[PDB]
């Protein structure tokens, strides 16, 4: 299933092919060969086996679950995310062969067609070479990030993909969040999750709190973590107009109860929680 807040850190290193990544990782093992790094390197290879058999769809599912395991070490998170990118690239190419021989500009055209739809195709440019996408092309995508009618999940995702395109490293972009009713100027390629200082500290604290309230219940921590994702996505640049502790409590109350017990829709906290939770958190995967 994976997650968003699983790395409130700096931009992960870029890998254009499987070999470079297979190397970078094996080396990490020859200098950190403990049990975990051994197991995960082992899981990493399972995926590559599927990649070789062109069973990309499955390769994508196994890769997204390794990333979901809360036991995965911080440094090994960027390795898998890089794998997922290569995989999704191969998946898109096989579903849209036309993509195999097209320059970035033409690829962007296909990504914009049935407008909201097809935005996922933008993921085909991530594993490209750092010189494959000139910086001027960014201006053609701008309108997507400022569309007042676009679902926050689609816009955030679209933004998180651009954020990873080498060619746009350092560029600034306008981003409009419809929930906060205001646009922002953000820099691409600097951070994994580039939220403003306050919003970053707010979510950092919110994650630690639900983690502490669900210390006995690891399954419940996962459900609460999903809710935290929905809020991070829906208010992305910043954070919801909610007193931190109050959010943590209702998130706790909400999942604690759902394991059989009727939550109270009268409470504004549960209401907004439900309006966001996933009702606005669904979108077709790559």
């Amino acid at each position: 299933p994976n997650q968003f807040v699983n790395h409130l850190s700096a931009l992960k290193k870029h890998f254009a092919s499987y070999k470079e990544l297979r190397e970078a990782f094996n080396d990490y093992h020859k200098h950190n060969g403990d049990e975990l790094t051994t197991f995960f390197l082992h899981q990493f290879d399972k995926v590559m086996e599927l990649v070789k058999q062109k069973d990309f769809k499955t390769a994508q599912s196994r890769c997204e679950e390794e990333l979901a395991a809360p036991y995965l070490p911080k440094p090994l998170v960027s390795f898998f995310q890089s794998l997922l990118q290569l995989v999704n690239h191969d998946l898109l190419e096989q579903q849209n062969a036309a993509l195999a021989s097209l320059p970035a500009a033409k690829i962007i055209e296909l990504v914009l067609q049935d407008y909201p739809n097809k935005l996922n195709m933008i993921h085909y440019l991530l594993p490209k070479t750092k010189a494959f996408v000139k910086p001027h092309l960014l201006q053609r995508l701008q309108f997507v990030l400022t569309d007042s009618e676009l679902l926050e999940l689609k816009r955030f995702s679209f933004f998180q993909a651009l954020n990873q395109i080498p060619g746009f490293q350092g560029e600034q972009v306008e981003y409009f969040n419809s929930k906060l009713k205001q646009k922002f100027t953000l820099t691409l390629g600097e951070f994994e999750i580039a939220q403003q200082p306050d919003a970053k500290a707010y979510f950092e604290q919110l994650i630690t709190q639900i983690q502490q309230l669900f210390l006995k219940e690891p399954v419940n921590a996962e459900f609460a973590n999903e809710i935290i994702d929905a809020f991070l996505v829906s208010y992305f640049p910043l954070h919801p107009p909610v007193p931190l502790a109050q959010l943590a409590a209702k998130i706790y109350e909400y999942v604690s109860q759902i394991v059989l017990n009727e939550a109270v829709n009268l409470k504004d906290e549960l209401i907004k929680l439900i309006v966001h939770t996933l009702y606005e958190q669904l979108d077709r995967p790559v």
